[PDB]
């Protein structure tokens, strides 16, 4: 289930920033159609940080809904607080997502230790498997492999998103967790290595742009023809790049609307609409993958 | 009014992570008695992440309540969400604070024109004079001297907290800024260096624990007496590395308590207690400095 | 020929920093006993910096005599200056030397233009195969994939050093250039990880005291046994981590000296000799490596 | 002596790359007459690396010839092999300069009881004054506070060129050695800052093109002057930024060109004529300083 192309949906709004309905249907239905294996819904690239505890939980309820059984969603749960942690983690219980992606906490720097307390805090009020999520880029807080270990000693706590682009962590974080620990890859740009070393899976944000294409890549790096993979993965390394021209989610957002998968990419400050530059470089990558 | 050594406040806590009354009014006290030219209430040092809007404002107004006009008070009221600054900036309008302390948004990494429009729209919702604070190891996101320029031309935005230990910033800031724009420290180890390049105060986490050596070094920086200021900075340098042996507030946490000026260093979750070392480094920094 | 574990050698010296031909001698039988694939002499390992062209010649044509047809030899060949780099590239013409492993120009940082230029100039006063050898840490100079690309295209440039541990570039790199491009690990701690992604070998510090084991590792990783390679990886990755406790090669000519292959672990200067603290590290890895 | 504005001097080139007399007269003229405070002959912005010890011996005797006294000589002495250094140091003996620049050993990556051993080594087979020369950006070596503390204890090691543009490292090293001891920068964006922090000069790559504008900045700022300095600086500003738009001293070998101080900018390889892009900056900059 938290394997292949794992989509980190967009969340997508209205020119006011309020959730669209309409927007969310239609890429609910390309996630359907075209081999996504599950949504993780208000995630970094979904605005977890401009959404309230209150639009969060809608946007996964109506996640949920228009899923309606077809592909299973995970809820974005990550806070820098473990108490508001354990809050989104209690929303979410018997709500029909089928697990948690929760960041390390972001600007208050933990140690290890306080990162073990805080995500045993939360497994603790849960049935949930919960997905790690490791971004230092974003957050000033890295989780060593040594705390990984730890908290896989957990019952509930079943995975990690490795977004450092660390290719060294796969291993080192194998080496100290048992077998079924799932280890799935946060950047994009080395996806197709992280699976070729031993990952799962990704949960992508070029998936947002190239659901068929990442899922058939995944099935391809999961199955061991790592040369057909491959070939896949530099039609999609000019978006695994460009993606992040401006920081995440600003170009999926206009790559959505490109692809009329969403009406408007407007954002919530304090992101905002791509430039020109961006536009053009989407625009490029998009081309270069057969998309446009 | 925002020159000197001003306090980054810790927020006492008793065992169970409440706001400890007897504690605030102690070291509000020693803060008028020892020569702190303002309070930050709520800033990083006061655990802003870990606190509600309710208690966040329960603490400004419990530290003007106990500052009775002796000392003015800063408000922290950053947010990583433009509509949630706003709120906060709102929140202590009319409370009596004679400012706002506001951070860079953490985690979702806007660009330089998102850092423009957020702190634009906080400022357009206040008469309170506003201190940007840049501090990237925290947030992921550096406000540039470029930026800070742009934002110097908005009436309430009156100065910078730049806490990056980058002393190139004074005068690449300076050249962009009117004279009147406040320029203070948010780096303890370099606060000296950034005075005598004309920088004109602190926002301070060495102040917790030594505030008449700070108000002093910062008092005869501000007066040239450059020789005299840095056999201070001597005596503290010490403390201004070792507070950061651990994630900044957990030794000064320990430190205060050390002092007697709270009764507990309890922190809220992810934030952990020291650990022996950490307590080792800063009993012998505290020593050096001549304060146990 | 340029597969497998290919050791960087020291240039074992008596106490008076003189070549020791006896140790020499000891080493090479050593490597031609345990697997090694072939011997890189004089390279970062084997002290190039602090021995004279004249030396250097000594210590490459000792080596091609003691190893009698036994093992390949690769000269190390590499400059600042492109003058210098051809005068050490005549000198090995038709010595007996396999191929040249030339590092990117240290100190003096010029541009990929100028790297292009630099390994043209060199690849055009040449028959014997180039190892191109890219180490930032130590040079300045980071030499692209883009420029690995351009220079593959020359028809004596057969393939490349990568030692920045930056495991994305293996792919980057294979992507620019045929499939008869050699792509070999310089950074011991992810050599594992590099030949799992696709790399042919390592040019390896750890084979200095471990030749059989990075030799079983190689073959195994080659032989698409990476569970069985990486249990040898485990059991040397203390090693592969505290020989470089101190910069490389301080700690391997001690690790050396502890197993009876060289006479003495002196360095010239500036290099020093070990310090009680790395001695206890590389005596503890030798030891979990089952050596001592 | 070793104050105010030094010129870290370029070494003309005809098109074969051969010193150029007539260009190095010029050159030695125009600092006589603009005010400079010494020359430093043959260090990194003079090409040291592509330079045969007998050629940089003749490039310095050249260059003692054509000042004739009328200003200081100092002679880049600088190797990564202990061995070299002293014998570049016996080289310039008697020969007229009044000092010696000499960088931390680069590529080989000494211990700091390394670097403490190399510069006693070397000081003790001189009278000469012996500048330290720290720029970790190009050798992969960082020459701490503390290592420079250790070496200013002997007698003819009487300064550094501190070209990290790490300001706090001003007053961590003169909290280490005598008021006499000589603290210089060597990056030209942070010199100002440097001075106005209690540096007593510049080894400047600026001066090469700006000569008259480094020196007036330079009394000014040691005379206490420094918004007049800063004034100067700011000038100037465009020159210290884009003198680095490609690795020194590809730009100020242009620079100079362009200013008619030299008949050709030709370097030698690895080193590359300056790009189109590179020009347009480098004349850019020289027309903001009113110099084209
Ligand atoms: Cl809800
Ligand atoms: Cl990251
Ligand atoms: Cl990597
Ligand atoms: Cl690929
Ligand atoms: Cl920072
Ligand atoms: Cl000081
Ligand atoms: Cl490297
Ligand atoms: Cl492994
Ligand atoms: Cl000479
Ligand atoms: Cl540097
Ligand atoms: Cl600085
Ligand atoms: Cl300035």
């Amino acid at each position: 289930m938290f394997t292949g192309s794992i989509v980190a949906l967009v969340t997508p709004m209205d020119e006011n920033g309020n959730v669209c309905r309409t927007s969310l249907k239609k890429l609910i239905d390309y996630h359907v159609a075209n081999g996504t294996s599950a949504i993780v819904s208000v995630g970094t690239t979904g605005e977890s940080a401009t959404l309230s505890h209150e639009e969060h939980g809608d946007v996964v309820m109506m996640t949920l809904e228009l899923a309606d059984g077809r592909i299973p969603v995970i809820a974005g749960t990550g806070a820098n607080a473990t108490a508001e942690a354990i809050s989104l983690t209690k929303r979410f219980n018997d709500s029909g997502v089928v697990g948690c992606l929760t960041v390390t906490p972001y600007y208050n720097r933990p140690t290890q230790e306080g990162l073990f307390q805080h995500f045993k805090a939360i497994a603790e009020h849960t049935d949930l498997p919960q997905i790690l999520y490791n971004v230092p880029s974003r957050t000033g807080c890295d989780m060593l492999p040594e705390t990984v270990g730890r908290l896989a000693e957990i019952k509930n706590i079943v995975g990690i998103k490795e977004a450092t682009g660390n290719l060294s962590r796969v291993h080192q974080i194998k080496e100290l967790v048992s077998d079924d620990f799932i280890l799935l890859s946060g950047d994009d740009a080395t996806g197709m290595d992280f699976m070729q070393l031993g990952g799962v899976g990704v949960i992508s944000v070029t998936a947002n742009v190239a659901a068929r294409e990442m899922a058939d890549m995944c099935r391809l790096a999961l199955a061991g023809q790592f040369a057909e993979a491959r070939a896949i993965n530099q039609r999609l390394m000019p978006l695994h790049t460009k993606l992040f021209v401006e920081p995440n989610p600003i170009p999926v957002k206009w790559g959505c609307k490109a692809l009329g998968l969403v009406a408007t990419d407007t954002l919530r400050l304090p992101m905002t609409p791509i430039t020109d530059h961006g536009r053009e470089a989407v625009t490029a990558a998009l081309k270069h993958a057969g998309l446009l």
